[PDB]
């Protein structure tokens, strides 16, 4: 049992609600919680954005030292960083960005990222301002993560489309 609420099951480990998983992860203060991140982890807007801002800037602070030693992180790949006062752990993930040109099928690799942590609270990767489409999105997470994910859907049509529409 964990003290995640409201969630619609859509799979024995896929879990979905229509919130900010800011306030989620504020509410529950997860093991982790993701990130959709860029290869800079440079969080300027959307889900990264959001999250940063409610650590007060110290997410940008941590991601820039860790770019400075490490470099950029690869399209598909992921780094485990601090939650600061939001979760345990933060897992920047980072979802191909179309919008960018970059390879949509990377997305099932930016997916597998999960499966290195057993619960995770997370966001549609490569949707929204990354360019993708939110359904095509959740079936690949449902098809591509076995550990226990929380998906928050801030966008409220969206939640309404993908819960009807998840076959
Ligand atoms: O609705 C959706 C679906 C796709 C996802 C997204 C991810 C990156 C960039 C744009 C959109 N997204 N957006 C948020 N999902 C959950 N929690 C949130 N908090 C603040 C925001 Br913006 C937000």
């Amino acid at each position: 049992v964990n003290s995640f609420s409201g969630y619609l099951k859509l799979t024995d480990n896929v879990y979905i609600k229509n919130a900010d998983i800011v306030e989620e992860a504020k509410k529950v203060k997860p093991t982790v919680v993701v990130n959709a991140a860029n290869v800079y982890l440079k969080h300027g807007g959307g889900v990264a954005g959001a999250l940063n801002k409610a650590t007060n800037n110290a997410m940008q602070v941590e991601s820039d030292d860790y770019i400075a030693t490490n470099g950029p992180l690869k399209v598909g790949g992921s780094c485990v960083l601090s939650g600061h006062n939001l979760a345990k752990h933060c897992l920047h993930v980072v979802g191909p960005n179309v919008n960018k040109g970059e390879d949509i099928q990377l997305l099932k690799s930016a997916y597998e990222n999960f499966n290195q942590h057993e619960v995770l609270l997370a966001p549609l990767l490569s949707a929204g301002i990354f360019g993708a489409d939110p359904i095509h999105s959740l079936r690949v997470c449902v098809d591509t993560v076995r550990t226990n994910v929380y998906l928050a859907v801030f966008d409220k049509n969206l939640y309404d489309k993908l819960v009807s529409s998840f076959l």
